[PDB]
């Protein structure tokens, strides 16, 4: 239906979030790093992006800047550990639509994503 790009270097989290959003009946794209995320975002033009804060090499803040530059109206929702307070503040200052604290609440994930691109 709608296209969700899910970006995290962690296989278990990619698969968990894939499961949550495939069950909500979304079309999903998985990326393990910024290169894959930006190549997919350029070709697929997804309806939304779930973006991990901490990714080796190009981290979630540098990915967010590159997504919000090319396509400023795509909602980007961050995924973060609960004490990356300064990264949460920077991502929100840079126009992130939401952030989710780990450990993820499955109901929060479903509901916030459904609201941010389902009417
Ligand atoms: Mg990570």
């Amino acid at each position: 239906m709608k296209q969700l790009l899910i970006v995290d270097d962690q296989q278990g989290i990619r698969l968990l979030l894939n499961e949550v959003f495939k069950r909500e009946g979304y079309t999903t794209f998985l990326a393990a790093n910024g290169i894959e995320a930006l190549d997919i975002a350029e070709r697929v033009k997804p309806d939304g992006v779930l973006l991990d804060m901490k990714i080796p090499g190009m981290d979630g803040i540098e990915i967010l800047k590159r997504i919000k530059t090319r396509t400023p109206d795509v909602p980007v929702l961050m995924m973060t550990a609960y004490g990356e307070l300064d990264l949460i503040k920077e991502a929100m200052d840079l126009g992130a639509s939401h952030y989710f604290t780990k450990p993820f609440d499955i109901y929060e994930l479903r509901d916030a994503v459904n609201e941010m691109l389902r009417d």
